[PDB]
């Protein structure tokens, strides 16, 4: 067993943006990626703009204060802390990448949902459908669908939702 959030309400805030898309679709990107994993457990996730939140979601690039400086545009797109006190459940996107709504460049939307796996505390997944696979690979966003691995994995550390 592995660190978990403990209570099923969870805020998260967009601490800054990245230039590559408008305020709308980067809240958009992220709201959604969200969903996709409330919508196979008991989790509720919710937006704030002040206060200190459960998740912080943060673009930034190279050397940021955590130890884990990123390398510039490709390699590493972003990276996530699991459930924990302090920087725990935090999302950072590599902001030399370049973020896009679609498959322009990196979908954020796709690294999201990823990233937000790793925020609720899941690892990688040897599954090559798996959205926790370690590797990058587009899909169109609107057929997009967590595989059966992602589901067993996250209900395994929170359940399926309730009646
Ligand atoms: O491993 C990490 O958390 C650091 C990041 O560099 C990894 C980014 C990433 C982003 C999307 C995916 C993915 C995207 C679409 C479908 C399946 C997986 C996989 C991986
Ligand atoms: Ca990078
Ligand atoms: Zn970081
Ligand atoms: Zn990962």
């Amino acid at each position: 067993m592995g660190p978990v959030w403990r209570k099923h309400y969870i805020t998260y805030r967009i601490n800054n943006y990245t230039p590559d898309m408008n305020r709308e679709d980067v809240d958009y990107a992220i709201r959604k990626a969200f969903q996709v994993w409330s919508n196979v457990t008991p989790l509720k996730f919710s937006k704030i703009n002040t206060g200190m939140a459960d998740i912080l979601v943060v673009f930034a690039r190279g050397a940021h204060g955590d130890f884990h400086a990123f390398d510039g545009k490709g390699g590493i797109l972003a990276h996530a802390f699991g459930p924990g006190s302090g920087i725990g459940g935090d999302a950072h996107f590599d902001e030399d990448e370049f973020w896009t709504t679609h498959s322009g460049g990196t979908n954020l939307f796709l690294t999201a949902v990823h990233e937000i796996g790793h925020s609720l505390g899941l690892g990688h997944s040897s599954d090559p459908k798996a959205v926790m696979f370690p590797t990058y690979k587009y899909v169109d966003i609107n057929t997009f669908r967590l595989s059966a691995d992602d589901i067993r994995g996250i209900q395994s550390l929170y359940g399926d939702p309730k009646e």
